[PDB]
């Protein structure tokens, strides 16, 4: 419903007390805030970028692509495979890159290392370094943070508890999947009814209430017909 | 439709071109009349009838049943097996007994003999007696009469024609039964037409492509299902 | 419509005044009765049943199969390839063997060979024989005889006369194929009319206007969704 | 209706009788026909086809070209200008070229100029000829004949003839189009009556009475709207 | 219905057996056809059109209007007046002058006057002449004549007969009008029944016990409403 939607592969019968105590999140990050973007130049460099274990193509920063628009257009490129990537959000500070990935669990928040030529335009390419070990959480100001950090949900079945690296998650119980979409109300679990029972093989039984009295029209009493003309 | 309803086992393809010429009847009689029928007490002495092979029980007849009702009453149950009713019918010439058959054929007809003991009654048992070689067609007045003679029907298939006991014929065409109902008009045949397959085996077929079909859902992907609460 | 229906490649406009004088015929032929079909078994020999160019299987008759039925049985299987095949027809005369053919045109007659042991059953097999050129049609009695000849058809267009083989034909008029079904009345004949482009290519034309339009939603107004919670 | 539908520009009031004695017709012509067109390679030569006043471009027959089918691409495509068409019909004789014109009125035959190399294939060139003056109307055999003679129609107006070379004609009556489609039959002629104003001019006057009142409310009553929240 | 419709003033019961044995009829001629119209001016002079009584204005011809269209545009503003109009009718002898009037009755024929000056064009003015006394009805050829005989119609009332100049007549029958539509078939008059009064005065009676009733309640019962809150 509102909460968790399930399905069964082949499991057994049973009832379950389930609850939702959080959501697997994924990493959304602001670094720190450009002012008058219109006319900044990156110096040369590197880009780093990183999440987690994963890295993403070296971004090499030239005068093709020093700018605001350009960075956005190159991590958006360089990012495809791992699931980054970026936009430009404009407040009072300048204008800034926000970078998003749709990676959940713990550990997986993207990481920016920088190296500036120290030469190349007006502004440092530096200042768009982002460290998630020393990152505080994003406030109004020019300063970077992040949004979301990467994390692990956690449900609970029966009392066990569950640490989920994403809300799609499979043979928590064996055989049965389901994406979890909210967090339970404290103390208030779910009643998870998994039937191996469904008494509709007696679909199954429309089989041979079709394939015996399906064969009995058009074969064995309608195979040859007659009629006037 | 209105004149043969046809059946089929199984057959060939093939048309025909059908002509009725005429049905196959059954024999129904009219014996003498009996004048003041209110007050008639038949003699003593047994009725013999039969239709063609068939012979009826000997009907003796007594002060039990010497009467005309009384004869009807027994030819009824006497009748029962070879498919003889009996009824009477009132005319300006008195009451008399009207024998009915269900045979058709040729030479099913009904035929009644009777010896007479010449004393029981007021009238003759004598005049209850009928041959069929010799009775004419029943007209009016007091004496007997056939109604329908027994006769064979025919019919021609191509040209070819075929005498029929039975309005329900068989294998006059092989694995083709019809009942005939009525005579084509002079020169003006039917055609029939037996197809053997037609939609084959493609409309039955339509049926286990379903059963098949129903079978993924209610079976392999509804076996264990899952509910929450 | 019930006379013609007809069918187009491509081909140009035109109009067509159209008779019908004959349809192509099959070939249908009943072979003698045979007296007491009922105990009657055929004596040894071969038969070899040919429609035109095409000759079936030789057919050797032996104890396994020398009844009427038998002999069905064998032509229904020896005839499957030529569209020959068999029934029984019962008459004042008897039983007999009723072949037909599914090829239309000239000289597709049913023809039937017998070598006959002069032993073998209580019947000759050599009156199961059929020499069209010589069979008269079919008439009431045990004489064998055609139900109908095989026979091209004929038409005229426009005063033209061509003789047809089969009543589906094709290219009489280039480009343009109809099934003749029907013959036309004396001196009614029909007007046949083939058009080109009416709404060309204009009907057509109505989708990539849409398809064209449908791709300004969807695509380019739709490729990004926005909403609010 | 059925016999004339008619148009108006602006003309005067009136009634008249229409008759229509016979409709303008375009040329339709057959060539010989051609024995095994199957294995039939033209002579070499040139083909010059008028309709007319029209020429046709002369057509050059040569080893690309020297087919039945070869011809008809060619006058289809030699013709597309005149309106003349072509197509081959197959009959008993054998296959021929068969030439239409949309061109109606009188003098407007199709007409076949021939210059044959006398080498060049198996069958002359010259027999595709076709003079108009001496063609007969076409029937059934291999020789050529025209199928319909192109021909002015003829319609009476109150008594008076005119001759027609187009069955859409105009301004036979000052101000009236009408498109002639059937004959009328002899002595049943059709009143056809010509009506300038009617609801005049108050039919669409409704309009601008409308239009006015239309222009009451949504200005000068709507110009200036009120609301309260 | 659809012979006649009637309709009255004040009048008297009665009935009445009425035939139409013709129509009023207007005229309708055509002047002689000018060959070659296309380039046909006429010479000088004038027309002086009558119809009856009434006279139209001298049209005087010159160099601003002899041509066919020149004339008809004259007439048919030198006879708005009278109801005379004029249309140009091309035939297989050239176009020519239609001339039609809308007073029905004896002697209003359209009659044309022609003083020709001899010279001004290339075809005579005075062809143009239409004397209604030597006019034969017209037929085809160049010739002028009559299309319809201006004329009064008649109708008889009870045996007795009435000459009408127009299809719309009145007080024929005092207080009585009738627009004669269409002829009545020989010995099969209309009965024509005049009815005062039926529900009379009791159908519109209804009103004044309603109208009276209606001042019952708004007035009187609804003068002082009153209403609670
Ligand atoms: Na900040
Ligand atoms: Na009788
Ligand atoms: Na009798
Ligand atoms: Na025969
Ligand atoms: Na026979
Ligand atoms: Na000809
Ligand atoms: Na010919
Ligand atoms: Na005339
Ligand atoms: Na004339």
């Amino acid at each position: 419903d509102i909460l968790k939607a399930s399905a069964t592969q082949s499991a057994v019968a049973g009832t379950y007390q389930i609850q939702v105590n959080s959501l697997a999140t994924s990493s959304k990050i602001a670094l720190q805030a450009i002012a008058d973007p219109a006319n900044a130049k990156f110096n040369s460099g590197t880009l780093n970028i990183s999440v987690g274990d994963t890295k993403l193509p070296a971004i090499t920063v030239d005068s093709s692509n020093n700018t605001l628009a350009g960075m956005r257009d190159a991590i958006n490129q360089a990012g495809k495979e791992a699931g980054v990537s970026a936009t430009i959000i404009t407040d009072n500070s300048g204008s800034r890159l926000v970078l998003s990935s749709t990676k959940t669990g713990d550990g997986k928040d993207i990481k920016v290392e920088v190296s500036d030529d120290g030469s190349g335009g007006n502004t440092s390419l530096s200042q768009l370094a982002f460290d998630p070990a020393t990152a505080p959480k994003l406030s109004d100001g020019a300063a970077a943070g992040y949004v979301t950090k990467a994390a692990n949900g956690e449900i609970t079945v029966d009392g066990l508890k569950r640490s989920i690296a994403s809300n799609s998650v499979s043979d928590v119980i064996d055989g049965v999947s389901f994406d979890v979409k909210a967090v339970t109300e404290a103390g208030k679990p779910i009643t998870l009814t998994v039937s191996r029972d469904d008494a509709g093989v007696k679909d199954n039984v429309k089989k041979f209430v079709e394939a015996y009295n399906t064969l009995t029209k058009f074969i064995n009493e309608q195979t040859v017909v007659t009629k006037v003309g």
